[PDB]
């Protein structure tokens, strides 16, 4: 995989790189770890979301599409896990669902999706503004972000605060048109093909410790 | 609308092609009220379900993938409401999602969520057989299906009943490629594309009233 990346750069380009792309509004591809889920995810800066963004990931990824928000935002938000005893193969901290209580239809349509993220990442949201159960899914990032734990969660919330952005994004799994989860080859055709930066989160643990960066 | 779907036959007419394109194996499309969703499910059988099938659903809907199961069966997975107050536009059922506890490995490939929808669905299933939370939806049907609640989740399972299937399918809401959701033309000129029948729950109560059909 290694070898697959370096025409991304050595690692700490390539984390300078999806800052970068995102301080620009664009998107990056992030993949956890080989052993992990082996699966790259397209991540977005919720502060300059756009519709078109999200109808993208709609179209190319699970549709599962994710808000990561620190465990500040999700507790105003009055976001509990969705289940209490979660056995989950990773933990993954999904919330209960959401849906904006206003400004939406249905949820589902890629502008809907943008009016509930841009509603619960709003630092000034309160937990009546959106109504559960819905269609986008929270993610609660541990403190300590990628440093106390390898997910794309806190990938992404770490990705929004090292770049200097709200610390919100919107991840989603790429998927290969039969179905299958895309790898590390499809995931880098695809950033070419879409000019998105590719990193792993073994290249931001790596940047974090070398730049004393706690978050 | 009426005008729309005369091509697909009256009303009798596209309920029956309907069913029988479950029979086959086939998926169909089924609107609900225009002044509801207005939307269209991509709706299958679990019974007969494949890969292909639900990498087609996740390709051309909203990938958010649900599975429609009788209140008996929900409660023999010990699946609760994924929130107690429901207060969603339309109180859809949602329980806390699932994923198979073996046979899969992130749980959101085609293949991994058909698994999952198999196991969940299985008439032997216990509770244990799945994790949560997960990348499979369930929804629970009113009793007395669409004759009683006039949703899609109702509209699902009253189908297979009808066709003499398993009482469980999967819907997803068909997504238009710029994000937006699919509406009643986008979804007749995708049914005939993909050979699917089209029909509406107006269709679905007229025939269950007018064949005395409880189910
Ligand atoms: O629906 C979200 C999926 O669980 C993905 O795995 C997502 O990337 C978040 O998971 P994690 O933080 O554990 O990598
Ligand atoms: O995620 C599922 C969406 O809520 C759709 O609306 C789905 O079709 C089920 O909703 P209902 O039974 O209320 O039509
Ligand atoms: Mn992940
Ligand atoms: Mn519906």
């Amino acid at each position: 995989q290694s070898s697959l990346l370096a025409e991304f750069g050595d690692p700490i380009t390539r984390v300078e790189n999806a800052l970068q792309a995102l301080r620009e509004g664009r998107g990056v591809l992030l993949l956890d770890d080989e052993d992990r889920e082996n699966e790259g995810d397209i991540i977005y800066a919720v502060e300059s979301l756009t519709t078109a963004q999200m109808a993208l990931m709609i179209r190319e990824c699970s549709g599962i599409v994710c808000l990561c928000l620190t465990e500040a935002q999700a507790d105003r938000l009055a976001l509990p896990p969705m289940v209490v005893n979660n056995n989950s193969a990773n933990q993954t901290a999904f919330t209960v669902s959401i849906e904006a209580k206003h400004g939406v239809t249905t949820g589902v349509s890629a502008q809907d999706r943008v009016t509930t993220i841009k509603t619960a990442a709003n630092p000034q949201a309160k937990p009546e503004d959106l109504a559960r159960p819905g269609h986008v899914f929270p993610l609660r990032a541990r403190a300590g972000g990628v440093l106390a734990r390898r997910g794309h969660t806190e990938g992404t919330v770490d990705l929004m605060q090292m770049a200097g952005l709200q610390p919100a994004g919107v991840l989603c799994e790429l998927t290969n048109p039969d179905g299958s989860m895309a790898k590390t080859p499809e995931i880098i055709e695809f950033g070419k093909l879409h000019n998105m930066p590719v990193l792993t989160i073994e290249d931001m643990v790596q940047y974090r410790i070398q730049f004393d960066l706690k978050l």
